[PDB]
């Protein structure tokens, strides 16, 4: 229709004691958008929480800071943007971490 979402880079592997931010581009102009992010436990992760930090510059773009990386951190994150009326797109990113 016109949401469009992109998380780069696809697949990053990292190492513990490691950041990584992951850039959540947009495109499209459905009405008012929102953006949302999702650990790999099947659940919504907060900004202020733990070293994983979100935050949102762009117009409808959002990165996913991970300061101090752990196994547990490791999983395929998600990026879910919604509409005004609840038409909500998503996207994806293989995130890695070795101990």
């Amino acid at each position: 229709r016109v949401l469009q979402v992109d998380i780069v880079p696809s697949q990053g592997e990292i190492s513990v004691g490691e950041s990584k931010f992951f850039l959540c581009q947009v495109a499209g102009d459905a009405k008012d958008k929102d953006i949302s992010w999702f650990s790999p436990n099947g659940e919504k992760l907060s900004p202020n929480q733990q070293r994983i930090s979100v935050v949102w510059n762009d117009d409808d773009s959002s990165t996913l800071t991970i300061y101090n990386a752990n196994i547990d951190d490791a999983g395929i994150y998600k990026c879910v943007v919604t509409a005004e009326d609840g038409t909500q797109s998503e996207a994806t990113v293989n995130v890695k971490i070795f101990q």
